[PDB]
């Protein structure tokens, strides 16, 4: 997260770290057994880490639970990043408490202009590289279709939305991928892609979670 702030320990209790010997992506706990992340974060050997603040120190509120299976969206297109969503099932149920909690799926899509919370342990620099050990947070608005479409030379689909500031300085970044965008109290986005981080006229692109609720519910009903 570039241009954000230290969240405070366990203030974002649905935020998870995905660990394959090291932190590589974020995710969101949606119930005691399932995490939503980005399809581009797929890999084998995932351990889900719940209740984290400092990812490099055991502070006492963590739950480390291995993934049993990962399910990439059936239409995920790595060429275009269309349908950049993945479900991760836990080998055992998380113990839900004040510091480890689920975030609900949306009933309706969030509206342009809504302020959202984006969080993660990703790079904090627009130029260069600095990784924080504690969880970082950013509040930023959903952009119009017009601004989002015109914001990249690359292909933009109806399953993506933009959040941030066209003037630059505030954005998600490398290592934030897969993590949550919470708007109107529900999980509305997944950190998906961007051109660099926090650059002028180059906002973040996010998976539009409200388009996937049927697939998520059907999938978790049978796995
Ligand atoms: C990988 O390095 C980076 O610093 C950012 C990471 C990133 C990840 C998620 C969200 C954001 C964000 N700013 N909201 C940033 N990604 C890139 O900079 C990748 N862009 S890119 O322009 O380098 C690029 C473009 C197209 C292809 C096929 C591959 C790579
Ligand atoms: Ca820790």
């Amino acid at each position: 997260i570039v241009g954000g702030y230290t969240c405070g320990a366990n203030t974002v209790p649905y935020q998870v770290s995905l660990n394959s010997g090291y932190h590589f992506c974020g995710g969101s706990l949606i119930n005691s057994q399932w995490v939503v992340s980005a399809a581009h974060c797929y890999k084998s050997g995932i351990q889900v880490r719940l209740g984290e603040d400092n990812i490099n120190v055991v502070e006492g509120n963590e739950q480390f639970i291995s993934a049993s299976k990962s399910i990439v969206h059936p239409s995920y297109n790595s060429e275009t990043y269309n349908n950049d969503i993945m479900l991760i099932k836990l080998k055992s149920a998380a113990s839900l408490n004040s510091r480890v909690a689920s975030i609900s799926l949306p009933t309706s899509c969030a509206s342009a202009g809504t302020q959202c919370l984006i969080s993660g342990w990703g790079n904090t620099k627009s130029s260069g590289t600095s990784y924080p050990d504690v969880l970082k947070c950013l509040k930023a608005p959903i952009l119009s279709d017009s601004s989002c479409k015109s914001a990249s030379s690359f292909i933009i689909t109806s399953n993506m939305f933009c959040v941030g500031y066209l003037e630059g300085g505030k954005d998600a970044c490398q290592g934030d991928s897969g993590g949550p965008v919470v708007c109107s109290g529900k999980l509305q986005g997944i950190v998906s892609w961007g051109e660099g981080c926090a650059q002028k006229n180059k906002p973040g692109f996010y998976t539009k979670v409200c388009n996937y609720v049927s697939w998520i519910k059907q999938t978790i009903a049978s796995n």
